[PDB]
């Protein structure tokens, strides 16, 4: 069984042993996070382009950089959109057993830019709950809002 923590900083400074990327199909450097991302781990973005609902991996040496394409919201109704949030957090958590890391930084996938303008923390915590669950790692998801820090601090709490 996984561990979680929440940390309100930068991804790209994580200390974790990979990074999830909120990332775009077209495997494009992107804005926000996906951003972050890129500025960090350029070289990660080789070739990185992926379905939405699907995660794939670029290696940075032994640092894995996990792409994870959650759906933008404005393009998928809120049942199919939901679908494809939670395929996408079942395949990151099959690329980290996958790689045998001890920890893994992730962020809220389809959130912000790919929100629709909606407060998708609880649904998209909850994905990531669900899918991380059949992982032994340490998990730590980043934000930068320090009212999400709270609201994700609390979902954790009541959990054990």
């Amino acid at each position: 069984a996984p561990s979680y923590r929440v940390k309100r900083m930068d991804i790209a400074k994580n200390d974790e042993e990979c990074v999830v990327n909120a990332a775009n199909p077209r495997g494009l450097p992107g804005n926000g996070v996906c951003k972050a991302v890129y500025k960090k781990w350029p070289e990660s973005f080789k070739n990185s382009a992926t379905p939405v609902g699907t995660a794939k991996t670029v290696m940075c040496g032994t640092y894995p950089v996990i792409h994870a394409v959650g759906p933008n919201f404005s393009n998928y109704s809120e049942s199919e959109g939901d679908r494809e949030l939670a395929a996408a957090y079942r395949e990151v958590a099959k690329e980290v057993t996958r790689l045998g890391v001890n920890s893994v930084a992730i962020p809220l996938l389809s959130t912000g830019v790919y929100s629709g303008g909606k407060d998708r923390l609880t649904q998209s915590l909850n994905h990531l709950f669900t899918a991380m669950d059949s992982t032994d790692a340490d998990v730590v998801i980043y934000c930068r809002d320090k009212e999400w820090e709270k609201k994700i601090s609390e979902a954790i709490q009541m959990r054990t």
